[PDB]
């Protein structure tokens, strides 16, 4: 009756994540001086080198190279020893205006309540009472290792650190009526960019000792669990240097880790009209309001959109057959008590407030009470 | 008991999709002449400009502008009137050799068979018998609007086409015992670019008549399906100038359209040691396999890694209630049927064979007999 569930995070200086947390930087200045800013910023970085390229139409005076450069620098990549440095690399910007086509079909003219969607596209939402914060716990000891790797590397206990960091958490589960239930924790893989000096032995001892025990509970680990630690033997290139990181490759990091399901598009860089972004927060919202008003123990919840249209085209709601209430009853109660369209989500989650690079690492969701994270009291 | 579900696919000139089928032409321009080579090529495309970054260690003498240029002519971009240009356009290239790092971890001194994984990470395979060739009827229809746009692009029929298309079909569904059933199409959305002289009622009516009724069996039609044509109104400029593309950002309209799961990996770009592709192409090959076996009628088979290790750290199946036997018997059928190293995917799917540019539109699953497609027949 028992099964493994595999998920996976990276850290703050995963060459992809990088890129997911300029791309919300630059939205976040633009939103700092003009709140209706039009964003889709990409970002790619390989060695030597950050790309800027996608469409902006703001009000805002945004010095791109300070704006690039400062995001480089929290990351911790400050010297050329370490593959990066914010000081010196380059930033190259192929940054265009939001095509006028779209602009007219989507914004201009229309009330804000009465916005179209920014494109069309399908969003998913998860919530499940496996942890309190409604997530599943592979993503989330995933996630938290990460976390260590980059608090120990900042507060100098293991110097030899870099910020290029990957882990993957499987755990086993039981069954229990659709919902599921955390058994142990049967294998941990952690990948971490190093520096030139410290043996393989050292950094192994290390990342079970000092990473993987202050983080995952004792109860989960045992004489099986399985341990692949710098399994690559050698990991000192990194950042963009040994791999190209471009934005929204990290969908599933972003989300759920694999479980519940994803609709394709990514977060990072793109201002509340963009649905992929907006309706995928307020689909967590709803699930998650779902979850801890006891409607369900687990929910899975579909949205779609056509660019120009205000309304959702179809909305899903499916419980895994965790709640005493049909699916069509949820659905109705989700009708009842949400209003989906982007033009209201952005005043219900705030999504004008330039709050985005905070959510481009370490998952957009079971952290830090955003908007989406509190739930909504249901009438029903 | 009804519910709905929505997928999305897009043509071949839509930004994102243009950089698949680049990094594919330019991983089958290297295998055509080094079998072996290890490729991890991302291509970035805005305004008049294709960027490729990335890693490639290959003994391949290849010529980035001509491959480049060849990939974007066949996709349709031939002219400054539509946008972009293959005979004009920017070819920027900033491609390295493979980290020697990684190389050590991975492959250099291993036999074939036992070659590591190339990266951590987890993949799902997913197979549904809803129609024959065991994929979700969303996103078949969706992706056969798309490849109805080109054909009649190609053939002068609708000769204000242009490459840039979307579609995204909404299906009514009744379950039935964890299989899904399709009743009626809902609502379909197509977007597609166009010239400045067609007005919207002509390319309206087209979209309904030339192509909807051309792909969708009318007993999916009635009077209540919704049809939101080109709802933007005008969408003149479009590909890479109407916005960015990036290789791995239609990760979910190269797999299942939302349905089964997604573990984060793009396929484009990538030789056969680097598990995002082996690994999705092996676990669909599975979950086909168990389908077309009659073993189940719905499957998700979820597989993950660790870099440098060849055999994976999990295998899950879930069956959604549509077999006789449990999840772990399956499993149990799987494990003695298939070998889901690398180093032996290899062999099983041919994935030396310069094939992938083929893939790279319209979907990897359910079409054209490719060895992943074509069920093993399974001894139990
Ligand atoms: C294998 S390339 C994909 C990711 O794996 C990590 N990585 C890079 N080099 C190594 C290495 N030598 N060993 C383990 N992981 C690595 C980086 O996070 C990179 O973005
Ligand atoms: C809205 S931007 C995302 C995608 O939508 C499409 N698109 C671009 N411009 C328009 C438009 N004016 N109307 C409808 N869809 C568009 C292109 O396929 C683009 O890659
Ligand atoms: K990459
Ligand atoms: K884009
Ligand atoms: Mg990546
Ligand atoms: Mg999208
Ligand atoms: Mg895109
Ligand atoms: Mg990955
Ligand atoms: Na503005
Ligand atoms: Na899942
Ligand atoms: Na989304
Ligand atoms: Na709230
Ligand atoms: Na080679
Ligand atoms: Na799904
Ligand atoms: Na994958
Ligand atoms: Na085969």
């Amino acid at each position: 009756g028992t099964f493994l569930f595999t998920s996976e995070s990276v850290g703050e200086g995963h060459p992809d994540k990088i890129c997911d947390q300029i791309s919300d930087a630059v939205l976040d200045a633009h939103l700092q001086q003009d709140p209706d800013a039009k964003v889709a910023c990409e970002t790619v970085a390989k060695t030597g080198m950050i790309l800027l390229a996608g469409e902006i139409t703001s009000r805002a005076a945004v010095d791109y190279q300070k704006v690039v450069r400062e995001a480089v620098k929290h990351i911790g990549y400050d010297d050329s020893s370490k593959g990066f440095d914010y000081k010196t690399c380059n930033v190259l910007v192929a940054l265009e205006q939001q095509s006028p086509d779209i602009a007219q079909g989507v914004h201009l003219d229309r009330n804000e309540e009465d916005i179209g969607a920014g494109d069309q596209g399908l969003m998913f939402g998860y919530a499940t009472d496996e942890t309190e914060e409604c997530m599943p716990l592979t993503i989330v000891l995933a996630h938290k290792l990460n976390a260590k790797l980059a608090e120990l590397r900042r507060n100098g206990t293991l110097p030899w650190l870099r910020p290029d960091s990957k882990t993957q958490v499987t755990v086993q589960y039981m069954q229990d009526r659709g919902a599921v239930l955390p058994i142990r924790v049967h294998t941990i893989v952690i990948s971490v960019q190093h520096d030139e000096e410290v043996c393989l032995d050292e950094m192994r001892d290390a990342l079970k000792e000092k990473v993987i025990k202050a983080v995952v509970p004792a109860k989960y680990l045992d004489e099986d669990t399985i341990y692949h630690l710098q399994p690559s033997g050698r990991f000192v290139i990194g950042g963009p240097q040994g791999d190209a990181g471009l934005t929204g490759r990290k969908i599933i990091v972003d989300t759920y880790g694999g479980w519940g399901a994803h609709g394709g598009g990514a977060f990072s860089g793109k201002d509340y009209t963009k649905v992929d972004r907006s309706a995928a927060y307020a689909a967590r919202w709803v699930a998650k309001s779902l979850v801890k008003g006891g409607l369900c123990r687990r929910v899975l919840v579909q949205v779609s959109y056509a660019i120009g249209v205000s309304h959702p085209l179809s909305i899903s709601i499916f419980h895994y057959g965790t709640s005493q209430k049909s699916e069509r009853e949820l659905l109705e109660i989700v009708k009842k008590n949400f209003d989906l369209r982007p033009g209201v989500i952005v005043r219900d989650l705030d999504l004008k407030k330039p709050i985005y690079q905070r959510t481009a690492a370490y998952g957009h969701f079971g952290r830090d009470s955003f908007p989406w994270e509190v739930p909504k009291k249901l009438k029903y």
